[PDB]
């Protein structure tokens, strides 16, 4: 009956992670939007004194989430809140419970955190090459099971994991976001509408079509919106190779 | 089932998960892998990615150099720790509370997200220390600050980030990595003083348990295997 706090913003891909735990959990949960790129409150690094989104509070005396309590456990890192709901919710089965498919899901969050996430990211912020990000999603989409299903078999925290940041790339890549060229613009919405990749699109609307997706997501066009107001996506700057 | 790993004695990857299935008390068996140099044409059939560590589980019994189709594989370290916590729950690999659970699996993101990538950058490049300083003060500041592991308890978390921590040491004192003189012996003056006295007991704190020392060539090895590693380029220094 601890409370849980999430500390948000609508861009942020980590923290949408932990919505779509928290919703396939059936917690009870408070969320906050923190404006975490133009204006820190004063009071965040005591919710996570790294200064990042998301944070979250679990327990102590219930307190309005810009009046955070000393008493309550401060939890940082997505991957980390994603263990964690799996570990206080055991009956929602947010994990297998056999440990070879229970390490599947681990190694697909790996997989994409040690090898895809840096390219999306440098990709989109930095306008590196296109190819080497669309290498390693065919990776990642390799380890998907072939016939179906998602990455560990039934749903688990892998899938929350990773479908923020396959979900932001295709309304992303039609609103032409990201400083990367034209040309790698092209060839990306090429390559993801392909049959290449129909694997990763089935993939992906199965992730979209739980209610954990509907229920986190604000829309294409609002997250395109969101994602506007990014620092750093200046609008108009563009790398080429 | 067994347990096969694919290990490399310069790989702190490897060291990972041979630390977690000796404190597992695992049977298990260890074959090393010349990824770097002579990558064995069967090696992509234990992990298509290419790299130490991999892991079999399961299967017919075969030599390693022989792997069955029909054995599991498991592909990246800090996969196969969770593994290894999930098969031995008498080992108590990781706290039972889900806070503190928690403090485990934050730790690891931590090594992970902040601190192995400054490593990188310092050791490969010869980019400037004082951003891996700051990104290991962070971490020691994760530590509990009156003593113990990671999570109170050791954990697996302790297994993932002790391999990076204690080759740094003696890799400094060899001068091995990509950094000048001048940021090698800042390094050691940092690392050395009350600045980073509690990652220091950390350090030794990890290295005195029978995991550790069982897994570790000693440090004048471990130096040796590491100038076989061709990102480490011995004898190169980058300056300013
Ligand atoms: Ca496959
Ligand atoms: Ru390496």
């Amino acid at each position: 009956t601890k409370q849980i706090t999430l500390y948000t913003a609508t861009f942020s891909p980590y923290a949408h992670r932990v919505r779509i735990a928290l919703e396939e959990a059936g917690a009870e949960y408070t969320t906050y939007d923190v404006d975490i790129l133009r204006n820190m409150p004063d009071w965040f690094p005591l919710v996570n004194p790294l200064k990042k989104i998301p944070a979250m509070t679990f327990g102590g005396p219930e307190v309005p989430p810009d009046q955070p309590s000393p008493e309550s456990a401060k939890i940082a890192e997505s991957l980390a809140m994603l263990e964690f709901i799996a570990d206080l919710f055991p009956d929602a089965k947010l994990l297998p419970t056999d440990p070879v498919l229970r390490a599947r899901a681990r190694t697909f969050m790996a997989l994409y955190e040690n090898y895809v996430n840096g390219q999306f990211r440098d990709v989109w912020f930095l306008g590196t090459p296109a190819d080497p990000l669309l290498q390693a999603l065919e990776m990642l989409q390799g380890a998907l099971p072939p016939d179906g299903g998602f990455a560990a078999g039934e749903w688990s925290i892998a899938d929350a994991a990773v479908i923020p940041f396959l979900a932001r790339m295709f309304p992303y890549l039609e609103a032409g976001l990201g400083l990367y060229s034209k040309e790698d613009g092209v060839k990306m919405r090429k390559a993801m509408a392909s049959e290449r990749f129909a694997r990763i699109r089935q993939y992906v609307r199965d992730c979209r079509a739980r209610p954990s997706f509907a229920n986190t997501w604000a829309g294409d066009a609002e997250q395109v919106e969101a994602a506007k107001t990014v620092p750093m996506l200046r609008v108009g700057e563009h790398h080429h190779h």
